[PDB]
């Protein structure tokens, strides 16, 4: 029936009854879960169902369900669904839509501040050069000397028969792997094909470890265009340890601003495949996971060997250790730059905050136990003892081909 | 392409398919609708003989004598019997088979690189709580070899039809008494509780320690449970000391060298073995992060903090991750230092990522719980957080069963 949710550190039990909201198959099947995968495997009725139930949500949302307002916006969307196949959003809608698609994100930690986003209306634009002024603006905004902000920008829909906007970078701000011939990767190497792509339409590349790369935007069925960011806007990190003076001469840094653009984002059935996003970092993303990833910086053992650890067995933990040493630094060094950042406690302690809020506004809320619980510290934390309920509500964020 | 799950490992950037999860008989919890994976406790002669046939193609299977004439006459065997008890009965070397698969098959045990080197002690013989006593105290003598640990299971009679059920009430053959104090606090173990209070009310005198080693509380078919205390020499205990931290010693902490748990059910081939013990050795993490450090458990993160003068006031100094780590270093140390069998999470999953490579060579896949196979502490650190999963009910099973009060 419904799902009885239990929290095994405190004994308290929900039931989840939103989760009849989904419209939305994801991969699990009752002979098997496929909850632990990281991406999906894979007319005119549809997309006017998702449509008046869109409507529906926001005029519910602003108290006028049933209103002369609602009935003739849904007769509008209506109209124009029957005539041209497709509708448009009314910026006040797309404002709610946005906001929507973050609160119902499975996989966010950080949906306490979901009510609090900043929304660029960016539908209006004709071409790549037009899309860098507005992510040139979107990212002033959201660092604010330091004192980030939550915004999204939003490009203009897709269209049938049409090309789509779409940003190639994964994120708005992220360093160059360079590969090197002799096997290994100088820089990043989550970002080794991006930065191949960029160098192939012509950026002329650095060899450093930490090289901001420039943005790939392409207007529908044009080539994408390359643009350098102004350095000055890209504002970064020093990592240094709050008592480990050897630490600063790995000459480790970071960006302040984490902003994902290859997203797409549906509201009432429509789809805006450029869309970036950006908040602020919980610590772990950087100094667990960027930084200390095989497959991404992998500066664990630089770090344990600087420590002075035993290197040579598994039982001294060493690995843990400077883990732990690594989002230290994170933390202190982004609190000594004064630049807005969330460690995984807080992060986790707000999220159940939010869980409680949503049980009693909506009757659950969808998450994604795998990535709410963070990387290091699992069972410290209190989202490890909370059971959690995954399922697709709509308006959603999704993941979308990459358009190479 | 092929119509099974994809899998891939995103640190290595390799793809398998699970083709094994086609041979699932039993639904999970989840829909298409929605995930419910991170769940713990997740909601006739025909029904019993399609699963026996099952299992005993299972067997001929494994020892490669499938369609044979032994083969086609175990069937019949197990047919006629059903048919004239409504029940059946293996043979002892389908028991081993079948024990050894049950581990095989569980999806939350990171242990299973081991899977074929379980010993199978047959009780199927035991009539009684004081045998049952008997059998546990071997079992326990075996399984623990002078620290140097053996996995094992003994398997008690199966559920027979109108008769009451061998039943340990305990939760594991080894745990520590919780005893309710009259603040509302807990001295001891808080998982434990209830356990302790059963105890209680059966006979047993109470002590007032941290660690008190709980009596067992057993029962054969259709009698009230009778209490057993174990001879603490049969008990192995590892003190748990800190390799640079002189102070940590003093905290006066200790865990149990055998894991062995003893309330699940273990089913094959439709038989149910509602007693059916099974120990192997701890994963560090088990003892450091989770019973030492769980909230709602032991709960001693903010004391050793403290001693380690760390800024608990604050959750970005991380002290609970320090300590939590200094913790699971002394467990780790600990039991090396008393040779006591033990396994580090990083050890634990890399042995795991083999055990993975093996059995998709060997069934073409390997059900497994991603919120179980990944460590407590240091997730991303070990090689499973970056090993997708699929998730899937196979039989042989080791299963919950309700509590016999
Ligand atoms: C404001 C502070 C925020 C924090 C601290 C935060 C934190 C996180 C974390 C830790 C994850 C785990 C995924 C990963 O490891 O990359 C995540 C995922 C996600 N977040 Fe947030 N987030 C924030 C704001 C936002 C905003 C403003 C949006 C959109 C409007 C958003 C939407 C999403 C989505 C769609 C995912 C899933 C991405 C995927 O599946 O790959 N978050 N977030
Ligand atoms: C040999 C060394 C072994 C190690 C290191 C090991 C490790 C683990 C760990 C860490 C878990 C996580 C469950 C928890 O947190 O309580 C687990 C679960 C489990 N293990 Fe093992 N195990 C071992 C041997 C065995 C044996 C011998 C059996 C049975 C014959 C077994 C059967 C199971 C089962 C059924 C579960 C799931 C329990 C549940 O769902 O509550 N394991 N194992
Ligand atoms: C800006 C933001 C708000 N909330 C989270 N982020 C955020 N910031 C920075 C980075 C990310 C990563 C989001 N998940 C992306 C990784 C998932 C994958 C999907 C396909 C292929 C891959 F290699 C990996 N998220
Ligand atoms: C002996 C062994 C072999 N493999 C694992 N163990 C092992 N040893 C010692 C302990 C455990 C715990 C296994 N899971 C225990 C069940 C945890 C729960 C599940 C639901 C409700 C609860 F209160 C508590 N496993
Ligand atoms: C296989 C597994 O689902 C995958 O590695 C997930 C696990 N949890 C995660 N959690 C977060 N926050 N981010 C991630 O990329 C992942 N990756
Ligand atoms: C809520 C959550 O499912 C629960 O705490 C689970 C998560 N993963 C676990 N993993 C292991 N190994 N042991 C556990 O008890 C749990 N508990
Ligand atoms: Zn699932």
């Amino acid at each position: 029936k419904f799902p009885r949710v239990k929290n095994w550190e405190l004994g308290s039990i929900t039931y989840d009854t939103l989760c009849a909201q989904s419209q939305q198959d994801g991969p699990c099947t009752p002979r098997r879960c496929l909850g632990s995968l990281v991406l999906p495997r894979k007319p005119a009725e549809q997309l006017l169902s998702q449509a008046r139930d869109f409507i529906n949500q926001y005029y519910s949302s602003i108290k006028r369900s049933g209103s002369q307002a609602h009935e003739e916006r849904l007769q509008e969307v209506e109209a124009e669904v029957a005539s041209t196949g497709t509708y448009h959003l009314r910026e006040s809608e797309l404002v709610f839509g946005a906001k929507q698609a973050w609160r119902n994100a499975p996989r966010c930690v950080g949906r306490i501040q979901w009510g609090k986003l900043q929304v660029f209306d960016a539908r209006d634009c004709s071409s790549a050069q037009e899309m860098f002024t507005y992510i040139c603006n979107h990212i002033k905004y959201a660092t604010n000397r330091g004192n980030l902000r939550s915004a999204i920008t939003v490009f203009p829909q897709r269209a049938p028969g049409r090309g789509d906007f779409r940003i190639w970078n994964s994120q708005l701000v992220r360093y160059a792997g360079y590969r090197q011939q002799d096997g290994s990767v100088r820089g990043d190497p989550a970002n080794v094909e991006i930065t191949e792509l960029c160098i192939q339409h012509g950026w002329t590349p650095g060899n450093g470890r930490f090289d901001v790369l420039p943005l790939l935007l392409q207007a529908p069925d044009e080539a994408p265009e390359l643009f350098v960011l102004p350095p000055e806007l890209v504002l970064e990190v020093p990592l240094e340890h709050p008592t480990l003076e050897w630490f600063a001469a790995l000459g480790l840094r970071w960006y302040a601003l984490p902003a994902v653009s290859n997203m797409l984002l549906e509201i009432g059935g429509l789809e805006f495949s450029a869309a970036p996003f950006s908040g602020w970092y919980m610590s772990t993303e950087i100094g667990t996971r960027n930084l200390c990833d095989p497959h991404r910086y992998n500066i664990l053992e630089d770090v344990a060997v600087c420590m002075d650890l035993d290197t040579r067995t598994t039982s001294s933990l060493w690995k843990d250790k400077a883990a732990v040493e690594i989002n230290l630094a994170v933390l202190h060094s982004f609190q000594l730059a004064k630049v807005t950042i969330v460690d995984h406690h807080a992060a986790t302690v707000s999220f159940m905050k939010h869980l409680d809020n949503e049980q009693k506004a909506r009757g659950g809320c969808p998450a994604d136990w795998a990535w709410i619980v963070p990387p290091i510290s699992g069972s410290l934390t209190p989202v490890f003892h909370q059971e959690m309920v995954n399922y697709i509500l709509s308006p959603a964020f999704r993941y979308q081909p990459d358009p190479w």
